[PDB]
């Protein structure tokens, strides 16, 4: 348990979780108390942080990455290759990511920063394209080790142990609803396995944005639109800026606060990463839209 | 009894400014000095200009110059001050207007507008000092608009030797032998340098400078290009992730580092700003080059 107030830490992995929880404030109009679960406030901007850790840790422990022997081979471009990339760097990993050529510049740039190898595969074969040549790769040298298999074999074991006790502490043991994003990869197994094991009843909802069953007790379904809107509006009123798994959460435990039976009780979602990371994408579009065409004052009103 | 964030639910985003994490530099330290990071960069909206941000709106609004609701805060800004002074305004209900020349990123144009603020742009050729004549322009015509700058300049060095200064105390264990930081303005060098000598440290105060000063025992003058290299050196050997000003600190930092007299003693400098607002700027373009040119893997390869 690290304490970041009167220690210096030796490695960046030690930053990784205790992350800080916040109340709802000005967007919660509700009877209900909603409490986020600030994961984009993690050193790399997001959650995943805490499965590239848990990746190289648990697979060091099992012998099955050799530090400065083996060589990283990860098939995404996203948060969880960014971890990969930056927890790699820092342990002598060489780390490859295959990804279309589709995927944005500003993906590769920051792979890249990190000193992976970036392969780039045809946009025509998609996802499956970087798929086949990260197997390319760990079939032609021994020495290759596909990341995905791990992130597969624990990531709902590190959020059992690290995210669900953080907030069952974070909430002095009161936790009426949890809600997450039912993608995986993300927290909803092992936060609520943990709860589970705490004794707790907690009711436990899926997300499924639109364009483990005994787990899950409701699947709450959430438009694009409203995802998007819902981001936007969490900034302006309470200086939370995240992506689209965040709107999407915050708009889902906005409508269950306001169920009758939520009245009095503690909603906990998580903000999965921070903001920053999608201002040139389609989540702020609008925004950068409206900036683009401003007016310009002239010299003429500046020069007395 | 001061609030616990990671045991802790916060109220207020505002609870989650400052009380940031400190780190030792290891791989990129070859050197028998230990050098400590104070890692600005965690905060909220990812840069030490929160802590400046929080101070404005908390102080002004305790003295009376600043009133919820009524005040307009007009500031000319193309920085990590503006951004805070946004981002806090927004959760407050002020009314926030940032001046700033045309020749800015809409990326930045983009990051303010997503508070909320009124983004002004000013001639490219007046530049900053068209954005200042600006911001007193519409201060003039409104009698509820106030201008940020004047409280920046009360209260940037008060909150420093509060709040940032006396945590690197106690994260270093009371054992501080040199202390540096950018002069720029907005620097924590004032503020941290008054808190380490009246905890009755002995420590060396380095301003460093781009090639209170009763304060301040040398100036340590850093090149550009060193400061570059140094800030893509640093993701790669330690993980850590930061902008121009980060990368001049630990430059000097690494160079101090090697005096003789220097040997085992401790020397903290700061890390202002996370890199990722910087991606798109000149400090990575030598990264974004590069991987703007990387081939694509032939289908013919992987077409299953
Ligand atoms: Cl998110
Ligand atoms: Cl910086």
């Amino acid at each position: 348990p690290f304490d970041k107030s009167r220690n210096v830490a030796q490695s960046i992995d030690q930053l990784i979780g205790q992350t800080p929880a916040l109340y709802l404030n000005k967007l919660n109009n509700t009877k209900a108390k909603v409490v986020l679960k600030m994961e984009c406030e993690n050193p790399m901007a997001s959650v995943k942080d805490r499965l590239g850790f848990a990746i190289y840790d648990k697979a060091e422990k099992e012998g099955k990455l050799i530090p400065g022997k083996s060589v990283v081979v990860e098939s995404s471009s996203g948060n969880t290759g960014v971890s990969l990339a930056h927890l790699g760097a820092i342990r002598g990993y060489k780390v490859i990511i295959t990804m279309p050529e589709s995927m944005s510049l500003e993906r590769r740039c920051l792979l890249r920063i990190f000193g992976a190898e970036v392969i780039l595969t045809p946009a025509a074969l998609g996802m499956k394209g970087a798929v086949t040549m990260a197997k390319k790769i760990v079939t032609a040298n021994p020495n290759a080790v596909l990341a995905d298999q791990f992130a597969t074999k624990y990531n709902a074991l590190i959020h059992e142990e690290t995210t669900g006790p953080e907030i069952w502490e974070q909430t002095n043991h009161n936790v009426d609803c949890f809600i997450a994003g039912v993608g995986t990869g993300g927290t909803l197994t092992g936060v609520a396995r943990a709860l589970k094991k705490m004794g707790s009843h907690a009711r436990i909802v899926a997300v499924e944005p639109m364009e483990d069953r005994s787990l899950i007790d409701e699947v709450f379904c959430v438009a694009g639109d409203d995802a998007i809107e819902t981001a936007l509006k969490l900034t302006r009123s309470d200086g939370v800026f995240c992506g689209f798994s965040g709107g999407a959460n915050v708009y889902a435990a906005l409508k269950i606060a306001e169920r009758p039976e939520m009245e009095g009780k503690t909603i906990v979602t998580i903000i999965p990463s921070f903001g920053e990371r999608y201002l040139s994408t389609a989540l702020y579009r609008s925004v950068r839209d409206e900036v683009s065409s401003l007016p310009v004052v002239d010299a003429s009103e500046l020069q007395d």
